[PDB]
């Protein structure tokens, strides 16, 4: 698999030489998000952990369409704060309960080296 620990203080350097496939041997849940909160990366480990299918879910909104439990001030609030900001660095435990059953993960999100994009990394507590 691909050699990274979850919440490393240079995880968005390691990242930003990874495609699709290698994203896809991360040991977590890996999401790329725009400054609209739209998916433009998805990866395997994700879809193991929440059942989304990852091909499908690149281009939906996460927080109107996908995460409707995460549009709320703990989650999606910090995200546009975030963005607003320029700067994002959190994590915290949530509950991801939407057509699924509930499991409480950690969540790190963090501007990415991109441009205008985020990483919302997951895994199970």
């Amino acid at each position: 698999m691909e050699h990274v620990a979850f919440g490393s203080e240079d995880i968005e350097n390691t990242l930003a030489k990874m495609d699709d496939g290698q994203l896809d041997g991360l040991a977590f849940g890996a999401i790329q998000l725009d400054g609209d909160g739209n998916i433009l990366q998805y990866n395997a480990a994700e879809g193991d952990i929440t059942g989304r299918d990852p091909k499908q879910v690149i281009g939906k909104n996460f927080f109107k369409d996908v995460a409707p439990c995460t549009d709320s001030p703990e989650f999606y609030g910090k995200f546009k704060e975030g963005v607003a900001s320029g700067n994002l660095n959190t994590m915290f435990e949530y509950t991801f309960d939407y057509q699924m059953t509930p499991t409480k993960v950690k969540v790190h999100m963090k501007k990415a080296l991109s441009g205008d994009s985020y990483w919302v990394f997951v895994k199970r507590v």
